[PDB]
């Protein structure tokens, strides 16, 4: 009997099984109800008609109701297994409160009856997916950015930094400077227009001011994008000046450092011993980390800040937007793992408290 591995997102659930190679249910981490009950595809488009939720929120879940209806979809609708008969790996933001690690275990056992769970933290098993055990992570997603230090396994948590700027707000910027130059987006079909064209043509610059300049002298980085009806809107400079509000949140009206200074930061907040380890072991995760020309970016930013002597290295897998699903997938599919799941017996004798002992 193979584990589950789930991969719970601010926007998008990602399911299936350890062993895998890839998740076989990616769906919208949405919950809708009449304005009887609805969960992710099949709430998507009957929104005509519904109320739709988001319950985890820059990451961390925020209504526990809505979020039981997405696992229990989940299990019957999208994989079509049974909570009891599975032992279940679920992840978990960075500097997770305790509370919600409880809340989280108390669920499955009670609610779905698992025989077997563990929480992961999301970020550290992107690392893992990549091959380190060591390192810094970088994982950008719908709703939040974390730069995460992971020594050994062991995400540090007083180093950890969180950044609430991510794709969900980089589509809303790409909305708002296609609207300064023309457009117009009224309908919620619209705005999932725009997030394919961002996520079609967008790039990050490697240096802004340049790319700036050669965009106001020539049409040489204009892209056009061709709608289902025919019609065609073209786009140039907003290709790089939407991921630019990644590296300068200024632009969102943020004060806020950008993902180079929040990735030096977390370095420096760091025993100085481990700093070399992290700097030639940066890794992206994450789907708003899949922009053309980022690793460059973030090798040149990162370079600009550290000692001249330094070894500064990013690693970009080429997967890396399903990264934190496939490290579940290996680190629950390990031989040695196998004795580290929490018991429906350990739960049981200890309670929701034993999360905090067995997943550290
Ligand atoms: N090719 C791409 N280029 C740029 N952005 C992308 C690309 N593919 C997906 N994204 C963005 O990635 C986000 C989804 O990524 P991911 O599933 O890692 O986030 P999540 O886990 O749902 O949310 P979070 O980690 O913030 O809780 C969406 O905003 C989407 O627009
Ligand atoms: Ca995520």
């Amino acid at each position: 009997v193979a584990a589950l591995v789930v991969d719970n997102g601010s926007g998008m659930c990602k399911a299936g099984f350890a062993g895998d190679d890839a998740p076989r249910a990616v769906f919208p981490s949405i919950v809708g109800r009449p304005r009887d009950s609805y969960v992710g595809d099949e709430a998507q488009s009957k929104r005509g008609i519904l109320t739709l939720k988001y319950p985890i929120e820059h990451g961390i879940v925020t209504n526990w109701d809505d979020m039981e209806k997405i696992w229990h979809h989940t299990f019957y609708n999208e994989l079509r297994v049974a909570p009891e008969e599975h032992p279940v790996l679920l992840t978990e933001a960075p500097l997770n409160p305790k509370a919600n690690r409880e809340k989280m275990t108390q669920i499955m056992f009670e609610t779905f009856n698992t025989p077997a769970m563990y929480v992961a933290i999301q970020a550290v098993l992107s690392l893992y997916a990549s091959g380190r055990t060591t390192g810094i992570v970088l994982d950008s997603g719908d709703g939040v950015s974390h730069t995460v230090p992971i020594y050994e396994g062991y995400a540090l948590p007083h180093a950890i930094l969180r950044l609430d700027l991510a794709g969900r707000d980089l589509t809303d910027y790409l909305m708002k400077i296609l609207t300064e130059r023309g457009y117009s987006f009224t309908t919620t079909e619209e705005r999932e227009i725009v997030r394919d064209i961002k996520e079609k043509l967008c790039y990050v610059a490697l240096d802004f001011e340049q790319e700036m300049a050669t965009a106001a002298s020539s049409s040489s980085l204009e892209k056009s994008y061709e709608l289902k009806d025919g019609q065609v809107i073209t786009i140039g400079n907003e290709r790089f000046r939407c991921p630019e509000a990644l590296f300068q949140p200024s632009f969102l009206g943020m004060e806020a450092c950008g993902i180079h200074e929040t990735t030096y930061n977390s370095i420096m907040k760091c025993d100085v011993d481990i700093r070399k380890d992290l700097y030639a072991n940066t890794v992206l995760s994450g789907g708003t980390t899949m922009y053309p020309g980022i690793a460059d970016r973030m090798q040149k930013e990162i370079t600009a800040l550290a000692p001249s002597t330094m070894k500064i290295k990013i690693i970009a897998p080429p997967e890396r937007k399903y990264s934190v699903w496939i490290g579940g997938s290996i680190l629950a599919s390990l031989s040695t793992f196998q004795q580290m799941w929490i018991s429906k017996q350990e739960y049981d004798e200890s309670g929701p408290s034993i999360v905090h002992r067995k997943c550290f």
